[PDB]
């Protein structure tokens, strides 16, 4: 499914994410717009043989099980193909564990290069949320 901005601001804050760990709601829609572009079902492989799941890209080396990362972890406990449903619940999940695991969300690459520090509120404006 691709979300609207919109529409994702809405399903995150109806979760939880809005000033989770103190990341305010336009964080969490830009993160999602420049890791999967709000497709929830983007997949991207890694150099190391892991893969980049979901509206937020969680990898399988440490989140999810997709069976085939040697070595990995699953901190999430689920099938990283949980993660490519329509229904976000399980990718925000995820993401309140990863976020709480020491480097807030700088553990999205994109979010550190292309939101953190922007006027991410503009990710926002306009919603009725
Ligand atoms: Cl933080
Ligand atoms: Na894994």
């Amino acid at each position: 499914k691709v979300f609207g901005r919109c529409e994702l601001a809405a399903a995150m804050k109806r979760h939880g994410l809005d000033n989770y760990r103190g990341y305010s709601l336009g964080n969490w829609v830009c993160a999602a717009k420049f890791e999967s572009n709000f497709n929830t079902q983007a997949t991207n492989r890694n150099t190391d043989g892991s893969t980049d799941y979901g509206i937020l890209q969680i990898n399988s080396r440490w989140w999810c099980n997709d069976g085939r990362t040697p070595g990995s972890r699953n901190l999430c406990n689920i099938p990283c193909s949980a993660l490519l449903s329509s229904d976000i619940t399980a990718s925000v999940n995820c993401a309140k564990k990863i976020v709480s695991d020491g480097n807030g969300m700088n553990a999205w690459v994109a979010w550190r290069n292309r939101c953190k520090g922007t006027d991410v509120q503009a990710w926002i404006r306009g919603c009725r949320l």
